[PDB]
C-alpha cells in the first residue's frame, strides 16, 4: 500500500527462522537475499543473522537427519526468538506427478521410521504424540497464492521423514501405502514437530531432487544444485510476501 | 575442599523419557518442585544441598528426547545432564535390574549407505557419542561404595522398540552396543553439542527379544526404580 508518511506505520523486526539441512540448501538463500550476515555459532550450528526490509532472517542449515533438525529449530525458536520458520530444501519424490524440480508444501508430515508396534501402535505413532503433524495453514495459503500467481505448479501433500536416505522400490510402495506420502527426507516432521510444541507457524517446501528408487543417489548428485534453487527461489518469494 | 572447587550456583537436569521413569526420582528427592511447561514438556524445579535441581520426562524417542534436552539446556541454564531409565540388553552379563552407564552412544537407525557412509554416521558428526568421563568416574566409584555392580558400555538409540534376535545381532555386530533404548544418543548428542556433561544411566528391564515388549510391562517399575535411586546417590555428591 501507499504509505505518505512512514512513521505512521508499524516498522517493528519480525523474525524469521529459514532452514535447510545442508549447506547446500542454503547457500542460494544467502545469495538470494543477498544482504550482511552476521555469523553466530551455537550448539555446533552457524547462524546468519542479517536484516531484509521489515525483517530479521536467521538462516542455518541443520545437518542432516532428525536430531540435528530437532536441535537446530530449538534452537532457533529458544535462542533467537523466531516467530515464524521456514524449512527449504530438496526430497525424493514417491508419486508420478511429482517430478524432478517440481515444488511442494507440506500439509502433514510423518516420521516414517518410528515403530512401536510391539505395543500395539500403529507405525508412525508415539504415546503423547501423534502420527501426523500439522502446519500453518495461514502460510500454506500463501504458498498456494504466490504459486497461482507466478503461475508455478506446487503440490501440497504429506511429508514422511526418516533418519535413512531411501533408494528403493519396497521403501517407496511403504512409504505410500502406510503414510499416502507424495515426498521423502530427513528433517521435514522433525521441523515441524518442533515448532507445532512452540506453537510456532511452520511452512515446510521441497523441491523433487530424486524419485527415491536404486537411482537415488546419483539423481540426487545430479540435482541437488538446482533443485536447491527452486526451492531458494520459492521461499524468498514467500518472505517477500511476509 | 570446597572453596578449590566451582563456587557458583550449580543447576543440574535429570531426565527419564516416560513418567515412570521420573515419578521415583521427584519422590526420592523429597522437596517441593515448582511446575513449569515450555515445549509440550512440564520441568519440574525445585532445589536440594543448594542446586537447582530440574526434572522432566521428554516423551519417547529421539525427536522428543532432542526437544526436551535442548529446553533444559538453553532456557533452564543447566550445567550437567543425567539421564535415568531403563533399556534393554543385549549382553549375556546384563540381566535385568542391571545398572550400566554409557561410555559412549550410537544412533543405531542412521543410514546413509546409499552414499558409501558406515551405518550410524552422519556427515559433520560421528558414528560415536561421548559421555562425562568425570560423571561416569562418579557412577563407578558410588557404586563400589554401595557394592553394587556396573557395568560400562555402549548403548544403542533408535526410534524402534528393539524385540528381535535379528536387530539384536546387528547392534552387537555393529556397534559392539551392550543394551538398547531410544533417547540416550540424542540426550548425549545436544549435551555434547553445547558442551555440557552429560551421564546417561539405564536399569535393563528386558533382553531385547522376542519376549521384550512382556518383560519390558513386567519389570519398567522396578528398574526405573532401580536407576532413580542410583542417580539420586550421584546427585547426593555433586
Ligand atoms: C550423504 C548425503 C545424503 C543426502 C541428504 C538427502 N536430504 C537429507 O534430508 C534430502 C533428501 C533428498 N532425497 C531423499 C531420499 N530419497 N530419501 C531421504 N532423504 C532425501
Ligand atoms: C510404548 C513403548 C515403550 C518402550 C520405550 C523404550 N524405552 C526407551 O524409550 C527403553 C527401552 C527398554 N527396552 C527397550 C528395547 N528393547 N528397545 C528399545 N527401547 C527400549
Ligand atoms: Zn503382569
Amino acid at each position: 500500500h501507499h504509505h505518505h508518511h512512514e512513521n505512521l506505520y508499524f516498522q517493528g523486526v519480525q523474525k524469521i527462522g529459514i532452514l535447510g539441512a545442508m549447506r547446500e540448501e542454503i547457500t542460494p538463500i544467502l545469495e538470494l537475499f543477498g544482504v550482511d550476515f552476521e555469523e553466530i555459532p551455537l550448539g555446533g550450528n552457524v547462524f546468519h543473522k542479517g536484516v531484509y526490509h521489515n525483517k530479521e532472517i536467521i538462516v542455518a542449515y541443520s545437518k542432516i537427519g532428525k536430531v540435528h533438525s530437532t536441535l537446530t529449530t530449538t534452537s532457533m525458536i529458544l535462542a533467537f526468538g523466531v516467530q515464524k520458520v521456514l524449512f527449504s530444501g530438496v526430497a525424493g519424490s514417491l508419486v508420478k506427478d511429482l517430478k524432478i524440480n517440481d515444488l511442494l508444501v507440506a500439509t502433514q508430515l510423518v516420521q516414517h521410521d518410528v515403530d512401536l508396534s510391539a505395543f500395539d501402535h500403529p507405525l508412525g505413532f508415539i504415546p503423547e504424540s501423534a502420527i501426523f503433524i500439522e502446519t500453518s495453514g495461514s502460510l500454506n495459503a500463501l504458498a498456494k497464492k504466490i504459486a497461482n500467481e507466478q503461475h508455478i505448479a506446487l503440490k501440497e501433500g504429506v511429508i514422511a521423514s526418516g533418519d535413512q536416505f531411501v533408494h528403493s522400490k519396497e521403501r517407496k510402495e511403504f512409504l505410500v501405502s502406510e503414510f499416502k506420502a507424495s515426498a521423502v527426507e530427513m528433517e521435514g516432521a522433525s521441523v515441524a514437530f518442533v515448532c507445532q510444541k512452540f506453537g510456532v507457524p511452520c511452512c515446510v517446501l521441497r523441491s523433487i531432487s530424486d524419485n527415491a528408487d536404486e537411482k537415488a543417489g546419483m539423481s540426487f548428485d545430479e540435482f541437488l544444485e538446482k533443485s536447491a534453487h527452486t526451492s531458494a527461489k520459492f521461499l524468498k518469494s514467500m518472505v517477500d510476501e511476509l
